[PDB]
């Protein structure tokens, strides 16, 4: 079925699960408490934001991330053939697609975000590196940090790349150049290897979660999901 869920930020999460538990959908709304629904398909995980008008200036943090995620997410976890958590090092493979609705009005970003750490488990900030992969942005919102690199070829597409610190994590962050609504079977294993080979990534953190949906600035309304796959592999084959 269709669920509703408008839970106010900044200190409450509204979390449905959808796919038979393979996914979760979030209402994130981590710094603003105006007003933001999703409404969410729980067979297919399609879902929208069909109420918001976020209102403040384009610098600094958004007032929200509504995303879809597998793994765990600040230890709320999903349960079905998650892949994760992993030892970066040991993937055999990891890929992923997201097609997106996007409106031409606000302030906001189209963006996985991906998140390691030390540990295999954490109940709060992972401490390792937070992936971003811009597939879209607008209404002149830009990346944390500094952009260290200008149209290089990742995974058989073209990128920006930025790079910065948080308080206890590094960020590295890939701009799809140019923008687009949707990306198809993206090897993110081509993504850990290079932000590894620029520094961002400690190649021996485990991989906690893959999450996407929108940090939203200004607007918000009628942004969503229409379909979203991740698949993190190996072990070894045994029929049993
Ligand atoms: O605050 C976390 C947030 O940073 C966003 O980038 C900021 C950047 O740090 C600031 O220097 C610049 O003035 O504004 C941008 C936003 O337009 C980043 O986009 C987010 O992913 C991140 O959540
Ligand atoms: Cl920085
Ligand atoms: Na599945
Ligand atoms: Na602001
Ligand atoms: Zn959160
Ligand atoms: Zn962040
Ligand atoms: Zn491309
Ligand atoms: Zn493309
Ligand atoms: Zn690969």
């Amino acid at each position: 079925t269709t669920v509703t869920d408008c839970t106010p930020g900044p200190n409450q999460n509204g979390v449905t699960s959808v796919q038979g538990d393979e996914y979760r959908v979030q209402t994130n709304e981590w710094n603003s408490s105006a007003q933001q629904c999703l409404t969410i398909n729980t067979a297919t995980g399609a879902w929208t934001v069909s109420t918001a008008n976020f209102s403040g200036g384009t610098g600094g943090a958004p007032a929200t991330y509504p995303s879809i995620y597998k793994g765990c997410h600040w230890g709320n976890c999903t349960t079905k053939n998650v892949g994760m958590p992993i030892q970066i090092s040991q993937i055999g493979s990891a890929v992923t697609s997201w097609s997106t609705t996007q409106v031409s009005s606000g302030a906001y970003d189209v963006a996985y975000d991906i998140w390691t750490n030390s540990t295999p488990t954490t109940t709060g900030q992972p401490n390792g590196t937070e992936i971003m992969i811009w597939l879209n942005s607008r209404g002149g919102v830009q990346p944390f940090g500094s952009q260290t690199a200008t149209g290089v070829t990742v995974a058989g597409h073209t990128w920006n790349v930025w790079q910065g610190q948080q308080t206890s994590w590094k960020i590295i962050s890939y701009v799809l150049t140019p923008g687009a609504t949707s990306i198809s079977n993206l090897d993110l294993k081509a993504i850990f290897a290079d932000a590894a080979a620029r520094g961002s990534l400690n190649t021996s953190d485990y991989l906690l979660d893959v999450e996407a949906g929108f940090e939203i600035w200004q607007g918000g309304q009628g942004l969503g999901s229409n379909s979203f796959s991740v698949s993190v592999t190996s072990g070894a084959s045994h029929h049993h």
